[PDB]
């Protein structure tokens, strides 16, 4: 059993589900630009329509209610709120989210709002985006405006989702928007994301009409050397630094990890910033999908660490399944780092889901995925980890970034042609598991 007041939710992000990309004054985001660039998305799709949740968030609410959830993690689209990124507000964007928040509260669903889930306004990108310190400042101003208007009703806020992705996939590996490919630009982006976050936490506390519970959401990948050789151990530490400690340590008031500063060398970004980054948080969100079993790869791009596949583990449509990594990473946070309480702000999986002849979606491996990770959460809780909720990624099938509409993570199936949603078997399992609490 979980605590009686445990938060039980599902998660989405605005660009992945909303559609209506030009409606009601919305500006252009980097993902509008990126998905409309030939060859950036695997299947030729965009977020232009997606799940049409701009218009259909009522149906999404109906799903959450049918699942017996008590919370919904979703993001606010910065391009709807300040269409030019730096500039005037768009009250019609704020009013949309206001109505949505009221609909959620009316349904008994607590909103866990993400300010930034990757949809940087394009005019900011045109001035270097996360490569520019001014972007941090104006992110903080956006955070101020949203909290002034919604913070009477929404207490739980996350500044960023997965700054590692925004910086390293967006500016270093080039697979996410805006599609840059330079290490130094990636690392500069990571700094300005973190500064942005810190400036926003301060801004939000000053703007808020009541005390808030502010967090950040990080993807964390527990890393394990494939052997105990100095080479493989070092590769594990480098990957662990590249993904996890690079963000955890400055958030914790510890500066950037020195081993990584040494390794990155001249690519590393340029005390006062560090203080701001460490603005005290009320909680930390963990997004957990996979481990990294690392071998040294001296000829690879930094961090010169490659995955050693294990064919004996299960795999989904896109990842290796390793539930025990969730326990490991939570125990580490609890014992080694100062953030508390913690929320699992995402966990879930992608499969080749189809509507069967009976009308159901028989996604047994996703059911087994939830059951296995929830069992690891019970262990973590038994160890004293201060965990206060769990959000399944995703409420519904959606626009999965560079993989487009083709990679389905929902607990609900989305027919992208009709926009009809249907609960999958794993969604019914969650329903009935949550009810039994
Ligand atoms: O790839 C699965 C998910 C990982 N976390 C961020 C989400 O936007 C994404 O869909
Ligand atoms: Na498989």
């Amino acid at each position: 059993r979980f605590p009686a007041d445990f938060v039980w939710g599902a998660a989405t992000a605005a660009y992945q589900i909303e559609g209506a990309v030009r409606e009601d004054g919305r500006g252009v985001s980097i993902w509008d630009t990126f998905s409309h660039t030939p060859g950036k998305i695997a299947d030729g799709t965009t977020g232009d329509v997606a799940c049409d949740s701009y218009h259909r968030y009522g149906e999404d609410i109906g799903l959450l209610n049918a699942l017996g959830m008590n919370a919904y993690r979703f993001s606010i689209a910065w391009p709807r709120i300040v269409p030019l990124g730096a500039g005037p507000i768009n009250q019609a964007g704020l009013d949309h989210y206001s109505r949505m928040v009221d609909a959620l509260l009316g349904a008994g669903l607590q909103p866990f709002v993400t300010l930034y889930h990757w949809d940087l306004p394009q005019p900011l990108e045109d001035r270097l985006g996360w490569g520019s310190r001014a972007t941090a400042t104006v992110f903080a101003e956006y955070a101020d405006i949203v909290v002034r208007q919604l913070g009477d009703r929404v207490t739980h806020w996350a500044t960023l989702n997965e700054p590692w992705c925004s910086a390293m996939l967006g500016y270093y590996l080039g697979v996410h928007a805006p599609g840059h490919t330079d290490l130094k630009r990636g690392l500069e982006a990571s700094h300005n994301l973190l500064l942005g976050h810190g400036l926003a936490v301060q801004a939000m506390r000053a703007a808020a009409p009541q005390p808030l519970q502010i967090g950040i959401v990080l993807n964390l990948t527990p890393t394990y050397p494939a052997s105990d050789s100095p080479e493989d151990v070092a590769a594990a530490r480098r990957f662990d630094g590249f993904v996890n400690r690079w963000f955890l340590d400055p958030l914790a008031g510890r500066g950037y990890p020195q081993d990584m500063l040494d390794y990155y060398g001249a690519a590393a970004p340029q005390p006062e910033d560090l203080t701001q980054i460490a603005a005290p948080l009320d909680w930390l969100g963990v997004n957990y999908y996979e481990r990294m079993r690392a071998v040294d790869a001296p000829d690879a791009s930094l961090p010169q660490a490659q995955r050693l596949d294990d064919p004996d583990l299960p795999h989904t449509a896109d990842r290796e399944v390793y539930p025990e990594g969730l326990y490991d990473i939570l125990l580490r946070l609890h014992n080694d780092y100062p953030f508390r309480p913690l929320y699992i702000t995402e966990n879930g999986c992608a499969l080749h889901d189809e509507i069967a002849e009976d009308g159901g979606i028989h996604d047994g491996q996703r059911q087994a995925f939830f059951e296995a990770h929830l069992a690891q959460l019970q262990r973590a809780l038994a160890a004293g980890v201060p965990l206060k909720g769990y959000f399944a990624w995703s409420l519904l099938d959606n626009f999965e970034w560079a993989m487009g509409l083709s990679m389905r993570y929902g607990i609900c199936y989305t027919n992208f042609e009709t926009l009809e949603r249907r609960i999958k078997d794993s969604g019914y399992w969650l329903r009935d598991f949550i009810a039994g609490q």
